[PDB]
């Protein structure tokens, strides 16, 4: 029933993809969702300097993770990994961890690339720490919406070399597809 | 409600872990358990020399795993990947994957390994073929009974780099575990 | 100096792609480059029922891995896993890997899949058993444009190269695709002359 | 020639390790080893707070990476990940990667844990982005007995050399632990080297 959708992004395209998740988890009776992103871990400074594009989201600290039912992580790929902000902010949840706060509780994770190459090893090095944290880990497989450089493992977006591609509407149809998707599945367990 | 224990064993490890997740399985009412191995590959004559134990559980075929709610997959670790027979029987399941009949089902997956290791990688590495066929994927986390070489991924045991090392107490409880919790988690869904 | 491109294809498109390495990989004088396939391991009449694709190239054993200075594995992606037929050829390795045999030498890896998802995983997975051999593993990154033999190649597969065969089967490498192959036997073979040499 | 470990720490263990792999690489004559560190990435009253250690190796910038033959990353297993702190720091080698800078240049990875759990993930997950940078990835593999300067070493850790913190964080790296970190370094300042040279 509680559903968190939290994010990195740094150009936009995850938070893009992230409203498409969360309209998706909407989309069902039950499903109570909001949308967090992990703080920016750069000074304000560095950020502007590398073109970034502003957050609005409110902030989720480590600690609130435990009180939702479900969560779905957005990450840009970087060189096939999450984000060091990511990476930062589950650094932080050790003390959940040794609480098992999150244990069996819903996990998925969806990502975006620029070139291409490495989002099928972000969102698979992901559920590694999810894993850890004793989260059941929800992959798309082959439904969704309904498929170019798309994976079961959860939905992605192309952004391009440039970063100036926005989501296609079937990678944001996926995208809500997975938000839907694990959304039910949070009512069904939780309900 | 259905659960499949699967396994592929050669020296006999795997086969007493798939006893034992069966037994954890059965404990949860709702629960109807069956364990079934996938098809010996090599023939007669390899198998004895190379001094193998001869498994006498039922052949699964790739086709019967449709019928099943959660499937519990066992194999050794083979270099860090599963077994080739059990590659193999995975290779043969090409016709439900286009029919997405595994789509959404419970699996999880239990490891054997000798000297040591490569037990995480043969366990996510088997993940991303479930994820492949779209099956919503349960790591153990830190439970479980409670915990050496133990991981959050599955249930694991050390036969030694001689193999003659038998399955401790502790990691037949962790397995057990696994069983009762996927079990649970299918009826939960199923129910 | 000894390049083996080891390989498994059921339809025939990693052993184009092989023999697109192994193009590449004879550039680099002073590398002997073979060109092997693992055992087919269905029956021939299910194998043929399936369509498959009979080669020429010859059937390597596991113990004459153990001759070369360098192994480029060539794998379809099978749910992003190398082959059966080709976990079934590297789970009989246990005594070259008993033995040291394979250790420090080079290997790399390329791959084929129907529709693009789960390549990187096959590569990545099949990297796993490389490195229990001890093996020293290549990746080709994205590599200097003009090392390409077609130019306007794009970057996007840093694992190793890979090939789309379309949800039919029926597409083939393309130029852009067989380049990348070539690429990466080429710059492989190099290393392994530059270490063996 | 160049040879740089690079490392983080947060309670010293990767330290610790660290210092053992340049160890192993000083023995490599030719080869030049730098230890450096990456920037801790938390506040100094709340690292000092968590009982964080304090270290006397040079804080290393991402321009400088180019400047080396191989690199040797050293970082604690975080849920199976490299740390937040090593991410931040790789995620800043994006000019690198245009470059190409680090292409083709000698990578390898140690860890370190609490309890054992998810050290190889730590480290197949780190060689990923060595292979974004077109870095040959150095596997230990299971050594030759005789070339680890402490008797009756286990295998078991192909990946990369790993140490044990306790659940505690109090244990420190074992002899035969650290043997094997001195043995990585060795053996990749030896390629380095062969290489380089
Ligand atoms: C250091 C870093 C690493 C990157 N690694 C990759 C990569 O591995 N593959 C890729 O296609 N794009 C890569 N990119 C591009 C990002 O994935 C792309 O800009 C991102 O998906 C944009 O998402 P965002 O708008 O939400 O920030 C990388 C970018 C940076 C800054
Ligand atoms: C070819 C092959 C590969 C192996 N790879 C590993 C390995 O990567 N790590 C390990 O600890 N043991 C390895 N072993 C040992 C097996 O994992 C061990 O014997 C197995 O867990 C026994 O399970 P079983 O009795 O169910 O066959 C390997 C054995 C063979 C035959
Ligand atoms: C059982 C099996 C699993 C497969 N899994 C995938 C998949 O993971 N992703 C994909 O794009 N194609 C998948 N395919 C398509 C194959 O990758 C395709 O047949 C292969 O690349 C052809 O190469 P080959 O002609 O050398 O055999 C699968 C095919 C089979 C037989
Ligand atoms: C947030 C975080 C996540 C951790 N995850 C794991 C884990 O995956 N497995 C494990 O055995 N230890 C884990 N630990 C323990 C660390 O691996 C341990 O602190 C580290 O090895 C110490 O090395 P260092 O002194 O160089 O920092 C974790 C610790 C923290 C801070």
């Amino acid at each position: 029933a509680k559903v968190l959708v939290l994010y990195y992004s740094m150009y936009g395209h995850i938070e893009t993809m992230a409203r498409a998740v969360a309209e998706g988890a909407s989309k069902v009776d039950g499903a109570e969702v909001v949308v967090k992103r992990v703080p920016e871990t750069m000074p304000p400074q560095l950020f502007e300097k590398a073109g970034g594009k502003t957050q609005t989201a409110p902030v989720a600290t480590p600690q609130e993770l435990a009180d939702y039912d479900a969560i779905i992580f957005g990450t840009p790929t970087r060189f096939g990994n999450m984000s060091g902000q990511m990476r930062t902010f589950l650094d932080q949840t050790g003390g959940l961890w040794a609480s098992g706060a999150l244990y069996g509780k819903l996990a998925s994770v969806f990502s975006s690339t620029g070139t291409g190459g490495g989002q099928e090893q972000t969102i698979t090095s992901t559920w590694t720490t999810l894993a850890h944290h004793g989260m059941v880990i929800v992959p798309i497989g082959y439904a969704a919406q309904e498929l170019r450089g798309g994976t079961p493992y959860g939905a992605t977006t192309i952004a391009g070399g440039d970063g100036s591609r926005q989501p296609s509407q079937e990678e944001l149809s996926i995208a809500r597809y997975q938000g839907e998707y694990v959304a039910g599945l949070a009512v069904k367990l939780n309900g």
